[PDB]
């Protein structure tokens, strides 16, 4: 069976409890965070240490923003059920382009050549960053069972991390095979794993990796904190 990998909390940082997190990434010392509601949706540039909003953009109405990723000088964002995505200039957070895709947009991340998109199914789409056209896919499995409902992604050291909200776990995925190589069980950080929870409640929904300093951050909808966590090496 798939092993469970340990972790430790390095540091807790403040997080704004108005942030209904829909995606997160880190770039050049700041966090960028999507916040989801069809009735007010935003992309925020956030100071890590203080949790304060430095800059924000409103998602084009009537859409609800979903996952986000940086690519070069751009910020690319999905929408939940609008079929529509947006590209912003990163520096000014002003919208510059739009694109359309089949299905629901849940989460995005990127490696050095491609974007990776979750749509709630077990098949992650690999996209060309400039055209947004689909050029490949990864079928994700854990011990052979399809794994769907992946509400956040983050690329970390050649692997894809994906949150599985209904089990409170992050899957570390080998992108070459699509196989889950380990679970990380973050139930300890979820504000209340004990109650009846839907995907709109205080679920983990932001995973961001600072590759320059090898820092992994996690937060979620209305969480009071953002955590830097260090994964414990697995044996074998
Ligand atoms: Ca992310």
């Amino acid at each position: 069976p798939v092993p469970t990998q340990g972790y430790r909390v390095v540091k807790r940082y403040p997080h704004d409890t108005t942030a209904f997190t829909e995606g997160l990434f880190y770039l050049r010392g700041h966090l960028y965070e999507s916040t989801g509601e069809t009735g007010r949706s935003s992309v925020r540039k956030v100071d890590l240490e203080t949790g304060r909003i430095l800059q924000r953009a409103e998602v084009p109405p009537p859409y609800f923003g979903a996952g986000i990723v940086a690519w070069r000088d751009r910020l690319i964002q999905l929408t939940w059920r609008n079929h529509e995505g947006f590209v912003y200039d990163l520096a000014t957070l002003t919208p510059r382009a739009r694109f359309r895709y089949p299905g629901e947009g849940w989460a995005l991340t990127s490696d050095d050549s491609h974007l990776y998109m979750s749509d709630g199914t077990a098949v992650i789409r690999k996209l060309d960053p400039d055209t947004l056209q689909q050029v490949g896919s990864i079928k994700v499995t854990a011990g052979g069972r399809p794994l769907d409902n992946l509400n956040e992604l983050e690329w970390v050291n050649g692997e894809l991390l994906a949150n599985v909200w209904l089990t409170s776990r992050i899957a570390r995925i080998d992108p070459a095979s699509g196989k889950v190589v380990a679970w990380i069980d973050l139930q300890a950080l979820v504000p209340d794993a004990d109650a009846l929870t839907d995907s709109t409640n205080d679920v983990l929904n932001g995973i961001a990796f600072d590759a320059e300093h090898d820092r992994l951050f996690v937060t979620g909808k209305r969480w009071p904190m953002l955590y830097e966590i260090r994964l414990t090496p697995l044996p074998h």
